[PDB]
Order: C-alpha cells, then structure tokens, then sequence
C-alpha cells in the first residue's frame, strides 16, 4: 500500500483472477474439440495474467531502471505476462478463421519480437535508445495489425456467419485496445514520464482487463467456438 498504484495492481489481480474462474467453470462438461481449444486459450490468458498482476502487487515484479538521472520503477512483470498471452490471444483469432500455420507463425513470431523489444526498451538505461526499441515493437504491432485486416482474404469465402461476425468484433476490440498500449507506454513512466506511474497502472489495468476478460466474454458467448454438428 505504500506504492499509490497498489489499488489498480490489487483491482487487476482480482478482477483477472475473478474472470479465470468464471471462464473454469464456464468451460466445464465442454466436450467438443473445437470448443475445447477456445476455452483452455481463453481461461489460460487471465490465469497467466492474474499470477503476473499478483507478482506486481506483492512487489517482485517490480526493478528500478537508471535513466534520465533517476531510479525509474519498472514492472518488468507486465512482459513476462504479454509474452504468453498476446500470441494466446491472437491464436483464438487464428483458430476462429481456420489461418495457414504459416500465417499463425508469422503471427506469433512478430508478436514475441514487439513484446522483446518492449522488455528491452523497457529496461534499456540510455534515455534516447528506449524509443528506438518502442519504434520497432511499434512497427511489429503495425504488421500483426495488418495480417489481422489482410492476411485472411482467402478464408472469407469459406467462413461460417458467425465466425466472420465473432472474428470481426474480436478484430475490432484487439485493434482498439492492442493500439492504446504503445501510447500509455510512450506518454508513461517508461517513456516521456508525462503520465504519472499510478495512472500508467490504472490504463494498462482497464487495458488488460477489457482486453482478456472483456475479450474473452464475447468470445466465448459466440456459437462460432463450436464445431458445425447437428
Ligand atoms: C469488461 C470486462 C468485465 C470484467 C469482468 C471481471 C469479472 C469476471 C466477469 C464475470 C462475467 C459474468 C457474466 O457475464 O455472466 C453472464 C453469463 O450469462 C453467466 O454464465
Ligand atoms: C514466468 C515468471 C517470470 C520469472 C522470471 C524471473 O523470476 O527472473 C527475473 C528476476 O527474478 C527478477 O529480477
Ligand atoms: C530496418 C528494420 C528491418 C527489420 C525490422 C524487423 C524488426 C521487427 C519488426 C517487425 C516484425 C516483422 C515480423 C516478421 C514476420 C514476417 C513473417 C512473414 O513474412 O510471413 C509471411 C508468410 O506469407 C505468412 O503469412
Ligand atoms: C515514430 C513516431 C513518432 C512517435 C515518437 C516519439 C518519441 C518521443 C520521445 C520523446 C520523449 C523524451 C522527452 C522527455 O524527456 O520528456
Ligand atoms: C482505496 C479504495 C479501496 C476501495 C476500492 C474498492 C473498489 C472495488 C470495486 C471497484 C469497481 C470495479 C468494478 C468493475
Ligand atoms: C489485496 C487484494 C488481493 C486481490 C484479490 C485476490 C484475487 C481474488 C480473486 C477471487
Ligand atoms: C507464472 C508464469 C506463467 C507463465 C507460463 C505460461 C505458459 C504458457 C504455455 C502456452 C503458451
Ligand atoms: C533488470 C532485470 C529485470 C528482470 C527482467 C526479467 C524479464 C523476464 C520476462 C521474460 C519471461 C520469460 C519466461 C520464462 C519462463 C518462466
Ligand atoms: C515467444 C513465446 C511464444 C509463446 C507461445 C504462446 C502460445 C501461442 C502459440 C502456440
Ligand atoms: C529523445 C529522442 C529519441 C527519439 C528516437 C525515436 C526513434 C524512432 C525511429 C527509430
Ligand atoms: C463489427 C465490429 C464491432 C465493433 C467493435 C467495437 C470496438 C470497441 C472496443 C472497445
Ligand atoms: C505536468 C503537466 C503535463 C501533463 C500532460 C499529460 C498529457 C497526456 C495526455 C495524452
């Protein structure tokens, strides 16, 4: 408590952990395959990111960074989190319109290259170089953005209804919400510091509970996680 962002760390804690166990008994007695696959991706993000915002509360997922003449605190946890469940999360999307291993690797491989650099900007002790890596991670984001509105031309005839209604809104909420990550960070305690720390916490805690959670809820509502069976 003696670190004003405890609030929104203990909020993401509970809300995360809340939203793991929803899903847990949500996805009990699903027995077909397809559903399967989407429940275990989607109980697993919360679950990872519950341990990792409690890693933050309790205070070990927290360094101090020396830049710009200062003792920078840094939650390096927040990385060790996005490194699992932001290629988890974009596997719900792959898996909901049938993509190409070859799209999914390419999906996955730019999304660990923008969270590593994210970890190395975020750690990175020369002032100016911090944003040399946010402009690569940045880059990686716009290229997973793009295969997100290009990359899945040649599955749209095939796609069932709902999985192109369900894949379009989830789309929509990862474009919105991934977006907003590059900024909280730029304008925040690992950038430009024009934002102060506990209100960093605050936006990535709304950020990562609408983007997991939030995105989570709408999925697993869909009738586009089951397999076509009579
Ligand atoms: C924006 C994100 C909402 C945050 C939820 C955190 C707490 C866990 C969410 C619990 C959802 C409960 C619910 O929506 O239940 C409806 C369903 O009909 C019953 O099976
Ligand atoms: C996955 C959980 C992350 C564990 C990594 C770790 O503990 O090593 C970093 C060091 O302890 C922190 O300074
Ligand atoms: C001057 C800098 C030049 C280098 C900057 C690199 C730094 C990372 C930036 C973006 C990540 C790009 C991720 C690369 C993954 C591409 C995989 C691919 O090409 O997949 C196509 C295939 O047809 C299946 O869709
Ligand atoms: C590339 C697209 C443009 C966005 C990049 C902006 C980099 C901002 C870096 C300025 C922060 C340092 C200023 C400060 O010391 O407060
Ligand atoms: C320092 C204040 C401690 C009390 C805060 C309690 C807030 C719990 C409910 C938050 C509402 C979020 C629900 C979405
Ligand atoms: C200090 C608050 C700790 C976070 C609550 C623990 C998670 C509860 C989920 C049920
Ligand atoms: C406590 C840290 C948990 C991270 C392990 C998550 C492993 C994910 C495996 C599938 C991707
Ligand atoms: C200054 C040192 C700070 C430590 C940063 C460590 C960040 C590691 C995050 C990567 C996650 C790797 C997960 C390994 C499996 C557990
Ligand atoms: C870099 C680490 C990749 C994490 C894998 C998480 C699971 C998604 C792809 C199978
Ligand atoms: C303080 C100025 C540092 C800005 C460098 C940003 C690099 C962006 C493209 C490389
Ligand atoms: C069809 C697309 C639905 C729009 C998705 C809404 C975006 C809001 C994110 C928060
Ligand atoms: C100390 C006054 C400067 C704070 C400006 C914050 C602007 C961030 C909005 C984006």
């Amino acid at each position: 408590t003696g670190r004003p962002e405890w609030i929104w760390l203990a909020l993401g804690t509970a809300l995360m952990g809340l939203g793991t166990l929803y899903f847990l008994v949500k996805g009990m007695g699903v027995s077909d395959p397809d559903a399967k696959k989407f429940y275990a991706i989607t109980t697993l993000v919360p679950a990872i990111a519950f341990t990792m915002y409690l890693s933050m509360l309790l205070g070990y997922g927290l360094t101090m960074v020396p830049f710009g003449g200062e003792q920078n605190p840094i939650y390096w946890a927040r990385y060790a989190d996005w490194l699992f469940t932001t290629p988890l999360l974009l596997l719900d999307l792959a898996l909901l319109v049938d993509a190409d291993q070859g799209t999914i690797l390419a999906l996955v491989g730019a999304d660990g290259i923008m969270i590593g650099t994210g970890l190395v900007g975020a750690l990175t002790k020369v002032y100016s170089y911090r944003f040399v890596w946010w402009a690569i991670s940045t880059a990686a984001m716009l290229y997973i953005l793009y295969v997100l509105f290009f990359g899945f031309t040649s599955k749209a005839e095939s796609m069932r209804p709902e999985v192109a209604s369900t894949f379009k809104v989830l789309r929509n909420v990862t474009v919105v919400l991934w977006s907003a990550y590059p900024v909280v960070w730029l304008i925040g305690s690992e950038g430009a510091g024009i934002v102060p720390l506990n209100i960093e916490t605050l936006l990535f805690m709304v950020l990562d509970v609408s983007a997991k959670v939030g995105f989570g809820l709408i999925l697993l509502r869909s009738r586009a996680i089951f397999g076509e069976a009579e």
